[PDB]
């Protein structure tokens, strides 16, 4: 009969560090106690106890069983029993199981997509147990591709995507692996960019001396287009008659001349390429001289 105190409870612990399983008891007699664990019901031979006393007040004797550098062999269901010259008492059953680690298969790489295509974003990790994927931009949640159910993943083959890139979908994305060891994370930044092309259509105009031009070229695109304008095919003479504002945008000619005639273009480039629009302006001449 002999009485246990604390019994040991069911733990988890990860793969290659040391845990270890504790009961307790003590006796109505003076008579020595035997320690035994058992696991699955069958006893570890060549086992690693280590036996502490407690001086109460009753004395308590308490067993620990350690399982170094654990491994998935040491999984199992473990038990105590301490044996006097009475009889055996049995503890409860603690089950022992294991955690790995997640470790990425499949990082995210820094890309530069265009707008309206379809980004792609791979991700996996192994572990135990098999990790679950979490994505962030920016740190958060509240990003366009996720708020407006833009992004997926492929069924089987661990690779998520994004349709019809937006501009805010540019920032750093991050892939997190999580499971009850631990947490892992990859960031990759995406960047968008976007060729230039005209808001408004630009349209021919046709003007008589003296009147007032003005023709607007408001133009898109990222990084933001550097605008150029051209009269025939060269590069647009300015006057105290020709204003522009500082993005080159709106471009007015005051007290129209007939020198004023002709094609005038509008050269629109960034790093991505180069688009041009055209406007003829035409001028109603009562008298040259
Ligand atoms: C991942 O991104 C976050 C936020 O952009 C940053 O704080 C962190 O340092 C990044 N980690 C690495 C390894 O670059």
């Amino acid at each position: 009969k002999p009485q246990i105190i604390t019994q040991p409870e069911t733990t988890m612990a990860m793969v290659g560090k040391d845990i270890r399983f504790t009961c307790s008891a003590a006796s109505s007699s003076s008579s020595p106690m035997t320690f035994a664990w058992k696991k699955d019901n069958e006893v570890l031979t060549n086992a690693d106890m280590e036996n502490f006393v407690h001086v109460h007040a009753v004395m308590e004797y308490t067993t620990i069983l350690h399982l170094r550098q654990v491994t998935f062999g040491h999984e199992g269901r473990y038990q105590c029993v301490i044996t006097n010259h009475f009889g055996s008492t049995y503890s409860h059953k603690a089950r022992l199981t294991v955690n790995v680690l997640p470790s990425f298969t499949k990082t995210p790489h820094d890309i530069t997509i265009r707008t309206t295509t379809m980004a792609r974003l791979e991700c996996a990790a192994t572990g135990h147990p098999n990790p679950q994927i979490a994505w962030q931009k920016d740190g958060g949640t509240d990003f366009p591709a996720a708020r407006e159910r833009r992004m997926h993943v492929m069924p089987d083959d661990d690779v998520f995507f994004i349709t019809d890139v937006k501009i805010d979908d540019a920032g750093v994305y991050s892939c997190t692996a999580q499971n009850s060891a631990g947490s892992i994370s990859a960031n990759a930044t995406l960047t968008v960019l976007e060729t230039p092309s005209l808001v408004v259509p630009l349209e021919d105009r046709v003007v008589s001396v003296g009147e007032t031009v003005a023709l607007q070229c408001k133009a898109t695109g990222n990084p933001p287009p550097r605008i150029t304008w051209f009269k025939g095919d060269r590069p647009l003479s300015l006057t105290e008659r020709h204003h522009l504002t500082p993005d080159n945008q709106l471009l007015v000619v005051q007290n129209v001349v007939a020198e004023d005639a002709g094609r005038y273009t509008c050269e629109m480039s960034n790093t991505l390429g180069t688009e041009r629009a055209h406007s003829q302006l035409s001028v109603l001449l009562e008298n040259l001289y």
